[PDB]
């Protein structure tokens, strides 16, 4: 019995069902009072919201599903007929996201992939019927922002305007990416500092504006 079953069991056990506000609530709640986990917390979830509402995209992609929870917060905020995609190379969790989403009410707004980005990114636009993206959320291994990063590029998925909003950039931080996307002239970045989720940890997030070749 997990750590991540638990989380599940908890939100099943305490939030509403169809009621993504109360969803998040659970397992912020559970977080802080029980067992820590990777979710992206309330502080970083608060200016993903933001953002979020700021460019109402059609069409995220997320790289790292875990639980779900940062599905379920961009989910809530989509307006009608919008779309998130997530991938979950951990096949335990993407079952928790797929339970997770289902209690929330979002499953007609979001896939849950089971499987890595790096194969499934290249089948995006065949197989998922994918043009480009509008925004990107990246959260899963940290080594891997960069070279997906490349991968979504060279792969034709992003356009002038595709947002890419990447956590965990200060921990455990993301140097390689942080230092190309700052450097590089085909991306505006902006830094939005923060805490890491549940903790008196100082983390950020960043927003690298994709402006094409
Ligand atoms: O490391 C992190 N997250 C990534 C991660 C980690 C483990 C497993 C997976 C498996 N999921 C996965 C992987 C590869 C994939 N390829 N395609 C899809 C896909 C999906 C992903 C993380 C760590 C901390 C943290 C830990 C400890 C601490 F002290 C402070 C902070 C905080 C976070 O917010 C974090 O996000
Ligand atoms: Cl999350
Ligand atoms: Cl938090
Ligand atoms: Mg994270």
């Amino acid at each position: 019995d997990t750590k991540e079953q638990r989380i599940l069991r908890y939100v099943q056990q305490n939030a509403k069902p169809g009621d993504p506000q109360s969803v998040l609530e659970a397992i912020d709640t559970y977080c802080t009072q029980k067992e820590w986990a990777m979710n992206v917390g309330d502080a970083k979830g608060q200016i993903m919201d933001a953002v979020i509402r700021e460019y109402s995209p059609s069409l995220v992609l997320e790289l790292g599903a875990y639980c779900g929870y940062s599905a379920v917060r961009m989910a809530r905020l989509l307006q009608p007929g919008a779309r998130l995609l997530t991938m979950e190379i951990n096949p335990d969790c993407a079952a928790i996201t797929q339970q997770m989403l289902n209690f929330a009410g979002l499953q007609d707004k979001v896939t849950i992939l089971n499987g890595a980005s790096q194969d499934l990114i290249p089948q995006l636009k065949k197989k998922y019927d994918v043009d480009t993206l509008d925004m990107v959320f990246l959260d899963h291994w940290k080594d891997r922002y960069l070279p997906d990063t490349l991968l979504l590029e060279k792969c034709g998925l992003l356009r002038k305007g595709t947002v890419l909003l990447a956590d965990n950039v200060i921990v455990p931080g993301t140097p390689d990416f942080l230092a190309y996307v700052r450097g590089s002239s085909s991306f505006e970045c902006t830094h939005y500092s923060s805490y890491l989720e549940y903790m008196k940890v100082v983390d950020g997030l960043e927003k690298a504006i994709y402006q094409g070749p």
